[PDB]
């Protein structure tokens, strides 16, 4: 038997963290050890609250620290991962942060087992192949169409054949202003590229306002319209999706369990589900969504925006879904995110990347990142250390 | 005009904490100060992760510590509470723990403004009256059926006309074991009382395992079956509710935002929505649920298993809804929960309790509880304290 005998949590940060909407400025890295075998993962989460979730004194039987369900658990194959995740689901049910902390640990378990068994995580997850995905750069709409045009042109020059434009002025004013923006993105990208549009919930619950953009989206060959409405506005999503446009509705990036994804799929009638492994509980729950998406003719996309460790994890749950051909890619992250791995995922001759055809998550975490970016962190309860920065 | 000058967080705990599913064993209390005016609230949440959510270094612009959206904020009236809560919602969006930390802060704001204005929080929430609620004794299943019977018998003899048992061994093994427990509850309670059963999400997503208890629940004349499944498993809830049993489905205590409660009402086919102000973000979101429940003709009930400060807060959102007459009452809380308030909510001559007529949440937090149960807690980043246990007195 192998048993988990250490979980080390590394709070990493860039020296200055700004108010930019940039989640690559810090990270919580997780190193799991079981009988000398090592696995790494990354939480898509506030690092200190997640650490607190891992080590806190229990409040009661269903508000236990995450560590209670992890340390000392048998880890021999995939089925143990499911058991550990279910245990955290029950015993930490009232610890709100738990899913985010779980996510980094859980992916580390797949990494650990893959490297112990010389199998890629995607193979352990049940896929027989890892197929090429076209990476998309997540871009901001310019304040003017002219700026969007140039941004799209610059992305294409940089080698992207797929881009998503989001936020900025989009949906904040007239249908005509949105038409200029979306056409500018298409014009700059070129006619053969994949173009997606994220409106960051700007239409609220106003189905007619969102629907007024569908002809423009279809004219520009836009594949998906992400987050047209408030996250809770499921009926609005379904109504918009029922309008018959070619562009499909996308959502899911903030789901922190399978149910939230399923709500969007079944009650929201979305056509692209977008899943962050660093949020949803890791690879197992993401793979659950991918299976459910397949059943429904819904396309799975990853959501990821930090390191290549997180990117590798993000690709595992749809590695074997050949037709789900687009993936999110961290096109311009902070140096921390680049530095976290020694090696990186590289495109093939067709510009496609894939969940590494290599053991576990298929990437080496760089000890040198650990040192440079390490945040000195300690928590004491009753005078006694319950968490200190590891090495 | 007033600005929030201080927010002090008190991690309280019983000397021992067990594996009972009992939220009264520890607490996170929140004292907000604005220009000498005080309000108190309570988070029904894991205290250390919540404190961490309050003080953590920011990760980026929409993952800030809760304190960034609270300290220094103007608090000139009820509208600022909504404003501050929305700010936390935006600035701490990617901080999953945030709503639990916010809950205690937000209710402390209602308490503070109510105390300053000599008005009960329910009046500030827009209710014209605080109506009597009929308390059901909220208890845990004993480890054996006879223990459960004795608990139900003791509740009836204390004057409770309604009892709920939750958790303990319920749903952990066979239907037969559950039947013994539920029948013993009915036996102890007698035939006339209302009996409710809470299974603490134990069936997970197993509709058939849950469905297998429906005859037993109906034979015992159980009013509702609470939390049969994972909080987000709405289709499972709806499937269970469609099996034709008389027992109705209840839930919502795990809602940490408004839409979790709305979705449960709209997709879960529940007959009772149950809201914890200490989890959902305080009185505002809870009142928003109560309005939505009213629009739907769904009975609203508080979820409360802890102190009378929590009780008072969770009664506020339905104080003015006269027909929503039942409330949860923690009948065997840990001493910590008892000691947290110096005064308590007491029944009138008719046996009814209510959101206090007194200002704010209408109860005083006891400084003696702060002293007895305080957990000494320190967080350092870069060698520097970012949190330490507040000074006493
Ligand atoms: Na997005
Ligand atoms: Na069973
Ligand atoms: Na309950």
């Amino acid at each position: 038997s192998l048993k988990i005998d250490a979980v080390d949590l590394f709070y990493l940060s860039m020296p200055e963290v700004t108010d930019a909407a940039d989640g690559s400025q810090d990270a919580l890295l997780v190193r799991v050890a079981a009988g000398g075998h090592i696995g790494w993962g990354e939480c898509e989460a506030a690092p200190l609250p997640s650490i607190a979730a891992f080590v806190c004194p229990k409040s009661h039987g269903v508000c236990r620290p995450v560590s209670d369900s992890v340390l000392g658990q048998r880890l021999d194959g995939p089925d143990d991962i499911a058991r550990i995740a279910a245990l955290v689901g029950y015993n930490s049910m009232d610890l709100l942060q738990a899913p985010h902390m779980l996510s980094g640990i859980e992916m580390a378990l797949w990494d650990l087992l893959g490297r112990r068994l010389s199998a890629p995580a995607w193979a352990l997850l049940g896929y027989s192949a890892s197929h090429g995905k076209r990476p998309y750069a997540s871009l901001l709409f310019g304040d003017t169409p002219q700026e969007t045009l140039e941004r799209a042109r610059a992305a294409r020059r940089d080698g992207f054949a797929a881009v998503k434009f989001g936020w900025g002025p989009i949906g904040r004013g007239t249908v005509a202003a949105d038409a200029d923006q979306i056409m500018a993105a298409r014009e700059g990208l070129g006619p053969d590229g994949d173009l997606m549009v994220d409106v960051g919930q700007i239409f609220g619950e106003d189905v007619e306002a969102a629907a007024a953009r569908l002809p423009t989206l279809d004219a520009a060959g836009v594949l998906w319209l992400e987050e047209p409405f408030d996250a809770g506005a499921l009926a609005a999503h379904a109504a918009l999706a029922g309008r018959g446009a070619r562009v499909r509705i996308a959502g899911g990036e903030a789901a922190h369990n399978f149910h939230m994804a399923q709500h969007l799929m079944d009650y929201g009638r979305i056509g692209f589900i977008q899943i962050d492994c660093g949020r949803i509980g890791g690879l197992g729950p993401a793979k659950r969504v991918a299976d459910a998406a397949q059943a429904r003719g819904i396309t799975y996309v990853n959501h990821t925006f930090t390191s290549h460790l997180a990117l590798s994890a993000s690709l595992q749950p749809f590695a074997g879904l050949e037709a789900d051909r687009i993936c999110e890619y961290p096109a311009a992250p902070q140096q921390l995110a680049l530095d976290i791995t020694g090696d990186h995922i590289r495109p093939d001759a067709e510009g496609l990347i894939r969940a590494p055809e290599a053991p576990g998550l298929g990437l080496q975490v760089a000890a040198s990142a650990l040192r440079r970016y390490l945040v000195e962190t300690e928590i004491r309860i009753g005078g006694q250390l319950i968490y200190r920065t590891p090495q």
